[PDB]
């Protein structure tokens, strides 16, 4: 079965850094594999680069993608974080930052519970401290969760005006693993999720005009019934896999691919958004990019560490594998 991928995002009138960032992912797709590492934020502000810095030092090079997240930019008692100049634009500051140097920011956002009841972003089926927010009730125009919703999302949209004012374009994954129902937004299942993220490209797209953005729907794990929870084509540029195999496992997840080049139609640009152990880069499963989580799922611990030294020194060296310095400056 042909691929089949748009050469233009899905915003109408792309900015020139969102169409420069898409056409730099479609013309290495399948040929090689996008290196990037997550970051922590909070109020630490030394380690706000220390994935990649570690990636320097250690391994020669900088990852060519850096993650960010906007989960302290709202909620229940995180004024510590967005009402100090220290960190109010710490997510801001980041991705100009890598983007200046011809990175690639990628942002999600653990969305804290608009109620502001609890803190929590957690579902009540997570195991973990949940929050009640109802997704189902938040797309019905009129109600107190919607109401909350579209104040938060004022918020996150006023931080990627900035971006888009300073020329910056990202990768923006919002609402992601949906389908494993252990954060508020998926818990009501594809119903409630598919009206969200229709809400909230309206909003940015259309009403913000933030064109800036390059959709990235995160289609598992768990990806079984995934095609139930897909926004459509018009409104995602990239299908992002979160997988997270046994610690130490670089198996290729080949499987895996090739079931977002089915279920998708080959439509779409298919990437590992997150990971721990990182996948080997093969051109068999070519991960348009990779991203380990923080902390140890990037820099090494122990005798049996997620990615070793010795993987990081081989993986970045790699002729497959586009690192910070293989960018060619946006
Ligand atoms: C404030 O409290 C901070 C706390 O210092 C900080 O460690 C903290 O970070 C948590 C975060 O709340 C949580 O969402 C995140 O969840 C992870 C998850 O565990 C996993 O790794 C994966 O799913 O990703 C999630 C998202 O990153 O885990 C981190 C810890 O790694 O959050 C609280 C606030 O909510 O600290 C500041 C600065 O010192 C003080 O000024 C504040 O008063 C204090 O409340
Ligand atoms: O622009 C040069 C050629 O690009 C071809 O598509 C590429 C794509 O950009 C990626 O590099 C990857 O998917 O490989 C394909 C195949 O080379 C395109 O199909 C050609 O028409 C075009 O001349
Ligand atoms: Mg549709
Ligand atoms: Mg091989
Ligand atoms: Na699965
Ligand atoms: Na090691």
């Amino acid at each position: 079965q042909d691929w089949n991928i748009s050469s233009s995002p899905v915003t109408p009138s792309p900015s020139a850094g969102a169409q420069k960032l898409y056409s730099f992912l479609v013309q290495n797709f399948q040929k090689k594999i996008i290196s990037g590492a997550m970051t922590l934020q909070g109020g630490d502000e030394s380690a706000q680069t220390k994935e990649p810095d570690w990636l320097q030092q250690n391994a020669g090079h900088r990852p060519a993608l850096v993650g960010l997240d906007f989960m302290f930019q709202t909620g229940k008692g995180e004024e510590w974080y967005y009402n100090d100049s220290r960190f109010s634009k710490q997510v801001v500051n980041g991705a100009k930052s890598y983007w200046q140097k011809g990175g690639i920011p990628a942002l999600c956002w653990h969305w804290r519970d608009p109620s502001k009841d609890t803190d929590a972003f957690y579902s009540p089926s997570s195991g973990n401290s949940a929050t009640q927010f109802d997704a189902d009730q938040a797309v019905k125009s009129g109600t107190a969760e919607n109401k909350a919703i579209l104040q938060d999302l004022a918020v996150i949209a006023d931080q990627l005006q900035d971006l888009r004012d300073a020329g910056v374009a990202v990768l923006w994954r919002p609402l992601h693993e949906a389908s494993g129902k252990w954060f508020w937004w998926g818990y009501k299942g594809a119903d409630a999720l598919k009206k969200l993220w229709k809400i909230e490209f309206d909003y940015f797209v259309k009403e913000r005009n933030l064109n800036n953005l390059i959709w990235v729907f995160t289609a598992g794990t768990p990806i079984e019934g995934i095609a139930d929870w897909y926004p459509g084509d018009d409104m995602v540029d990239v299908i992002g896999m979160d997988i997270y195999a046994t610690q130490g496992d670089h198996a290729t997840q080949q499987d895996y691919f090739n079931q977002c080049k089915s279920i998708f139609k080959g439509r779409k640009i298919v990437a590992m958004s997150e990971c721990g152990s990182v996948p080997e880069p093969d051109l068999a499963a070519p991960w348009s990019f990779f991203m380990p989580w923080y902390n140890n799922y990037c820099i090494p611990e122990g005798s049996n560490p997620y990615n070793s030294l010795e993987f990081w020194k081989k993986t970045m060296s790699s002729s497959l594998v586009i690192t910070l310095d293989n960018m060619p400056g946006w």
